[PDB]
């Protein structure tokens, strides 16, 4: 195992040593990476799942079954050695280098013959790697089980018609939060005698479900127990795991007010916060609370800006959660869906798709998309990705003669909305006369930059 | 084994590591990293000169005095063919009480130094999984001057020679203002240590002007401007030796700058522009009609905190100083000329002629060059061609009688 051992690392003599962690909630593809691994050829599972879901963690799961001898007879006493292309590829740099290392590797497979390869990042295998093992694959006399993604595999091994029937796809869905937390739980122990910390179980709830909510790009399983253990480290720097400290660690990681992670009562400030950020106007905002309290999540038609920026900051993110769309200068495919394949601003709804919670203001105003948004909360653009709208919250801005919207559009908006005020706003912005001059001058927009004109240009010489 | 890599925390035990300080968050943020289950390994992420090594210093004299958790306080920090690393592996195992400081990692419990983009180039698919990114960010002006404070009394037993307070603010501020290439906590250092060797070298104290005059040799400013609302008081006339009219906007332009960076929105934009960079920064700048240009204290034309913007841009019965830019230039013919030993002169008619018809208002002076070029250069040239004209004569131009022009 020498020549394996300086690539790899023996998953099954681990599990005999029991280093290897519990595998919680995974029966299913551990049953179907069997199923797979005892066909007679082609039999190389593939495990496609995004990053962190837990393929790794698959494949540890079945060889601590092995280990406990609850496999087919075909799988017995079979040993799972991992092997990373990296490592291999590493150093080469002549004609003959990395050709030598994987023959060699795969002689001493051969040899052994009762190895089984796990090559994490599959994708990267495509006289390479991927020929010199395509003879081998399809008559089965090398046993390998893959982990890729499924763009990468879509984008790598499936367009290989060669390389791609000699793999198996097997998929590895991403734990519900439920499994997350059941996960958590299988996992408390071990994390538990190794930080000399006591953690709850409403920390393990917190952590998944708070782990779920605000980290949009990594994946349960794996944020989740980053969280649990970001925590269990902090602690040891300065004893028991509570809510309140995940919550801080999560704020540390995210820019959020600790109080805020740790919702109706929370909600029920709506009005307080609105008026810090924003003065005048009270029924307005009065409204737009009594609506957001009681429930896309939200539709209105319209200050107007202002408001929206301070109903962003109060709700999900800070005033950069607004996205703003100048609708005049489509008086037209580009905002809707970009262009169809083959015509121009194909490579470049752009927005909300990156930033799925998110306060979309619509300024000055292609009906039929914003009715089908409005209506069933998605969208499809060129590309064919869809664009969901389920949770954020769409704001629609508008605009003396002689002597003296289609009715869908208006019915499926949730609601509408339309001399001390200035003094408040002026004092706000920054003598009594002082201050009705510049109320006079600056309102009948302007009122900043009169403010600049003025008072901070002669107070500055 | 030792042979193989010096151990920083004896080093630190003995005294030898520099000091470090204000990077006590950085400390305890790699302190956490290492005390985690899982991507247990920090790897430090930073421009170089930021400091990556001095947090891996502090750490280690943070063990040695001891502050640092239970965990880590029994440690013994190393800084470092297959067998003898398999080997000297093997020994580090066994032992256990050792966390391996790998500088520069992208070359290859343990710690790693890198910058931004190697990182990116050579960690960021198998080392991911145990290497957790640490930010190292770079110190401020203050910052960098309590570093130069600390490091006073090693810089001065080494040189033999006294440095100041304000010495150390000169060095950080100037370092940072001219020598933006670099990162300051090494910047700084280098001119304070340079500035000390020359004192050695010319046997003492160190004092703000010697460290402006070693910058000044370094980038080839004269040292008055690093020494010297100074620099702002004498844009009037700075700005007026070189646009010819448009003075109220130059007045305007100057005072606007002058209270703040700032912003603004046929005839001088350009060349204001112009004047304006140079005499803010020095060179004669940016047009357009980016980002990498402005991150490597410029003047943006269009038509970055320290970064200057410009930009540029009845039916029926109703009723009821170019002189001296004609001289400026011409002055490039003249000039051409003298080198060929000839000195032309143009009689007021003559210019007001040139201006007349070479001036379009709705253009501004812009066709202006080409019609120098056609009454004056091509003429004179045809002349000396023909030998009518030799050097060392006067060539005069007047104009006569629509009218035309005669050379004498
Ligand atoms: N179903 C599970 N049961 C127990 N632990 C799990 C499970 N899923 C994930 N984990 C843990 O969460 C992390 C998942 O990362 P992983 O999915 O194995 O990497 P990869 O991107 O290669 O699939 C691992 O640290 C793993 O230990
Ligand atoms: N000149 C301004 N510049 C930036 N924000 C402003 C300005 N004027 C008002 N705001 C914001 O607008 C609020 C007042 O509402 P307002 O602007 O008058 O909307 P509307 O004119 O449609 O009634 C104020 O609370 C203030 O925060
Ligand atoms: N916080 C600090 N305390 C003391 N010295 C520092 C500090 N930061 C930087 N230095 C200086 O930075 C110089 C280079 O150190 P370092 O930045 O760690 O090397 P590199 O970044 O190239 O790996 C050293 O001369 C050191 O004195
Ligand atoms: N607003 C401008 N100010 C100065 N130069 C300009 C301007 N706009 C264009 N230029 C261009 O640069 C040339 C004019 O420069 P010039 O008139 O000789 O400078 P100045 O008038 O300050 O002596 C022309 O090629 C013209 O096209």
């Amino acid at each position: 195992s020498l020549v394996l051992d300086q690539f790899g690392r023996n998953l099954t003599a681990a599990a005999m040593e029991g280093k290897l962690d519990p595998v919680i909630g995974r029966e299913k593809e551990i049953e179907r990476v069997m199923q797979v691994l005892s066909r007679r050829t082609k039999n190389n599972p593939v495990l496609i799942g995004e990053p962190g879901v837990g393929k790794t963690a698959v494949v540890e799961g079945l060889a601590q079954a092995i280990v406990h001898g609850e496999v087919p007879e075909t799988l017995k006493d079979k040993q799972l050695y991992t092997l990373d292309l990296g490592s291999l590829v590493a150093g080469s740099r002549y004609r003959g280098d990395f050709e030598e290392r994987l023959k060699k590797v795969l002689k001493e497979i051969n040899t052994r013959g009762d190895i089984i390869l796990f090559i994490d990042e599959l994708h990267t295998l495509v006289i390479d790697a991927a020929s010199i093992l395509k003879p081998k694959l399809a008559r089965g006399e090398l046993q390998t089980i893959g982990a890729t993604t499924l763009d990468e595999y879509r984008k790598y091994i499936e367009k290989d018609a060669a390389l791609e029937r000699r793999f198996q796809p097997v998929q590895v869905g991403e734990p519900t939060v439920e499994h997350t937390i059941e996960i958590l739980k299988g996992l408390r122990d071990r994390y538990e005698a190794h930080h000399r910390v006591s953690i709850t179980d409403a920390a393990m709830v917190a952590a998944a479900t708070l782990a779920d909510r605000y980290i949009n790009d990594r994946f349960l399983p794996d944020k989740a127990i980053d969280l649990i253990d970001e925590a269990g480290a902090r602690m040891r720097i300065r004893a028991e795991v509570d809510d309140e400290q995940i919550a801080e660690v999560l704020g540390n990681w995210t820019g959020i007010p600790v109080f805020k992670l740790t919702e109706t009562t929370r909600l029920l400030r709506m009005e307080e916060e609105l008026h810090k950020r924003i003065i005048g106007q009270e029924d307005a905002v009065k409204a737009v609370s009594k609506a957001i309290r009681r429930t896309p999540s939200g539709s209105f038609i319209f200050g107007k800006t202002e408001l929206s920026k301070a109903l962003a900051n109060f709700l999900f993110g800070d005033d950069d959660a607004l996205i703003q769309i100048d609708m005049g200068e489509f008086h037209t495919a580009s905002r809707l869906f970009g262009a169809p394949p083959g015509y121009v601003g194909y490579e470049e709804t752009e927005k909300v798709r990156r930033k799925p919670f998110s306060v979309v203001l619509f300024d000055e105003i292609i009906y039929n998309s914003l009715l089908q948004v409005l209506e069933d909360g998605r969208l499809t653009d060129g590309q064919g990705r869809t664009v969901d709208f389920k949770n954020t919250v769409l704001i629609f801005t508008s605009n003396g003669l002689g002597f003296s919207f289609r009715p869908e559009f208006l019915n499926r908006i949730d609601d509408i909305i339309v001399r001390e005020e200035i003094i408040r706003m002026v004092d706000l912005m920054i003598t009594d006369a002082a201050k009705a001059l510049l109320a006079k001058r600056g309102f009948d927009r302007p009122l900043r930059r009169t403010i600049q004109r003025e008072i901070e240009d002669q107070l500055s010489e």
